[PDB]
DNA sequence: ATGTATCACTGCG
DNA sequence: TCGCAGTATACA
């Protein structure tokens, strides 16, 4: 949390670590994976060019009571706050002087799961507050594109900071990695409004 | 009404 | 194995 690529350009701005290292990492990892609750059914199909399809993924979401989280013709409610997700969120608060209340978790259990390409841009995500990836296990290519491309292996244990205005410029997607074989779960931590 | 963007898929090179 | 091309409802 001392050391940052800088990823900067017309629009873009953004900056990654590793946050933790590899002890506990594992820790908080082997945490998560026992703890963290996946939306099932209904609460994890999104509609994109006229259909409903099941996320490639699991998805859940936690945070403070009456917080909403729509994209895709989806609403989510935030499950309540426990410890190993309170954790990882001060921290990282601790790091980036930035405060948190919503954060969404994609669980993708090999490299076949994915997230297709979009903006995280919308009119309830706050203004003047960034978006912070936190990732745990196998290590995937995360990509932007500005509709020009910016490749990013997110390791274990690292932090993506994304600042404005990366979201109202730039698509993000985590691509089909196919050799790739283990787990990985990433947390992103956002600052809603009612 | 009526305009606009698409957090997903498959097909194929 | 990767990534470009071409894609009927929301919700604005």
């Amino acid at each position: 949390s001392h050391s940052w690529r800088h990823i900067r350009a017309e629009g873009l701005d953004s900056s990654y670590t590793v946050l933790f290292g590899k002890a506990e990492a594992d820790e908080i990892f082997q945490e998560l994976e026992k703890e963290v609750e996946y939306f099932t059914g209904a609460l994890a199909r999104v509609q994109v060019f006229g259909k409903w399809h099941s996320v490639p993924r699991k998805q859940a979401t936690y945070g403070d009571a009456g917080l909403t989280y729509t994209f895709s013709g989806l609403t989510l409610s935030p499950k309540p706050w426990i410890p190993v997700l309170e954790r990882i969120r001060d921290h990282v608060s601790g790091v980036t002087g930035q405060t948190f209340n919503f954060v969404l978790i994609n669980r993708y259990k090999d490299g076949s799961d994915h997230i297709c390409e979009h903006r995280d841009d919308e009119r309830e995500l706050a203004p003047g507050s960034p978006i912070a990836s936190v990732s745990f296990g196998a290590s995937r290519d995360f990509v932007f594109r500005h509709k020009a491309v910016v490749r990013l292996p997110l390791a274990h244990g690292s932090l993506l900071m994304m600042n404005h205005p990366t979201n109202t410029h730039w698509y993000h997607s985590l691509p089909v990695r196919k050799k790739v074989l283990a787990p990985r779960v990433n947390l992103t931590f956002r600052k809603i409004l009612l």
